[PDB]
DNA sequence: GCTAAACGTCGTGAGACAGTTACG
DNA sequence: CGTAACTGTCTCACGACGTTTAGC
């Protein structure tokens, strides 16, 4: 569990308010009780010739990876507890982002409580709503809407 | 000469690195002594339902102006003095687009000097070659080369 | 049964100048 | 005349997703 650098901080919070991205996904899995498991990304895109740039954030957040996919490549990190301790820090110097930012972290600290009152759950899926709503959503399918056919 | 706040300075820097743009043109023009006149210009887009940054950069900048061109809009700033100004300050925590600013500084610099000879003129159009090369450039049509075809 | 590294992609939201003009 | 503003717009470069595989 680090602490970063403040400069850092600012200057990343710019570059994420620019080519970053805060997701809050319902992605359905049968397998989990309710028929979806919530993920939460923290990640930031750029053209593959600047992979390095995403490679050294690797190092640098300490903790996440770089994936390729085509002319582009991202930083992605999901790991729940990291994210946290990453968000939390990240978040008072976002501009764009803050409000995405701590709807993601107020979702990880109401997850244990999500896996018992499937009301509960659902409270949290709205919570993921309101993230897709905050950014320049589009390609969206799976919302807390759907999550109502979690009545059997 | 207006002094920025460091800590607006390295906030800015990253999300330039991201959603901004340093640019450097060589636009035929035959009004000028060599037939093309050097331009400069720093800008961020943002998307226009976000234009409210835009016009903030506007007032913590103090110079510079937001325009509108449909689903999106601009920040920009061309003017010599004001952007050399402001590019000193900016450049130190620029990590993905450093070289295009200090080339930009460089050739603001040489401004008079080129000014007054067709070869500093060439030389200096040759910086601003750099400067595209080091954009992800996709549709320019004038280049140092394009000068050359001047000598006649 | 839930986290999470992988893997695949719709529709832009950007980056990046082109071209022409009004004026200081 | 010379430097910036006004106006255009191509070609993406990202954003905000969906789906499969790994594995304890
Ligand atoms: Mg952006
Ligand atoms: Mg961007
Ligand atoms: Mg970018």
């Amino acid at each position: 569990n680090t602490k970063y650098n403040k400069e850092f901080l600012l200057y990343l919070a710019g570059f994420v308010d620019g080519d970053g991205s805060i997701i809050a996904q319902i992605k359905p899995n049968q397998s989990c009780k309710f028929k979806h498991q919530l993920s939460l990304t923290f990640q930031v895109t750029e053209k593959t010739q600047r992979r390095w740039f995403l490679d050294k954030l690797v190092d640098e957040i300490g903790v996440g990876y770089v994936r390729d996919r085509g002319s582009v490549s991202d930083y992605i990190l999901s790991e729940i507890k990291p994210l946290h301790n990453f968000l939390t820090q990240l978040q008072p110097f976002l501009k764009l982002k803050q409000k995405q930012a701590n709807l993601v972290l107020k979702i990880i600290e109401q997850l244990p409580s999500a896996k018992e009152s499937p009301d509960k759950f659902l409270e949290v899926c709205t919570w993921v709503d309101q993230i897709a709503a905050l950014n320049d959503s589009k390609t969206r399918k799976t919302t807390s809407e759907t999550v109502r056919a979690v009545l059997d």
